[PDB]
């Protein structure tokens, strides 16, 4: 089939946070992962972060404002986890994520 594949495996979980270098987010990126890492998944989410000091440019673009904080691209919709708080609406936003349902009411 496809490339003689059959299937187009999904593309990993684009997932970024913006930190300071500060320890806070170091410290929260460890509670991310290790949250992330939590649920595994056949579908593995790919952690990424966004030094503010060296691009601040997309920060703004993002109108992110405040750190640390996370930021989801996809795949699907795409969401901004700020206020120290990102392991809170992470965890909240994470079953959203997986249960990518019709997000519809």
């Amino acid at each position: 089939g496809s490339s003689l594949s059959p299937q187009a495996l999904a593309q990993p979980l684009l997932l970024q946070l913006f930190v300071d270098t500060r320890p806070l987010s170091q410290h929260i990126v460890q509670r991310v992962k290790n949250i992330l890492a939590a649920v595994e998944a056949t579908v593995p989410i790919s952690l990424q972060v966004i030094n503010v000091a060296d691009q601040p440019q997309l920060v703004e673009y993002y109108r992110l404002v405040v750190t640390p904080a996370l930021v989801k691209i996809g795949p699907g919709s795409r969401q901004v986890l700020s206020g120290i708080d990102l392991t809170d609406q992470l965890a909240n936003q994470l079953p959203q994520w997986l249960v990518q349902q019709e997000g519809i009411f």
